[PDB]
């Protein structure tokens, strides 16, 4: 394992509060839906996770089940690395 040395970060004036609650909503979902581990990850800055994965491991589910559940993790995916790039989603 690891002790943790997620790293650091800076702060630009830049859709820095947008970005807050695009993901809270996301989290609180992810904990306040069924997988309290989904909104721990993010708040441990562990993001983006691998979609891809939580779904071939949770293949059991079914396909509404899993949209549902991706369409949470994916608004994150992009939340949690925006800082690279803000990532022009059709503007």
């Amino acid at each position: 394992g690891s002790s943790g040395s997620s790293g650091m970060c800076r702060k630009k004036p830049d859709t820095m509060i947008l970005t807050q609650i695009e993901a809270k909503e996301a989290c609180d979902w992810l904990r306040a839906t069924g997988f309290p581990q989904y909104a721990q990850l993010y708040e441990d800055f562990l993001f983006p996770i691998d979609i891809s994965l939580v779904k071939r491991e949770h293949d059991f589910l079914d396909r509404d089940a899993i949209e549902a559940l991706c369409r949470r993790l994916n608004t994150l995916n992009k939340c949690a690395v925006m800082k690279l790039e803000s990532g022009p989603s059709s503007g």
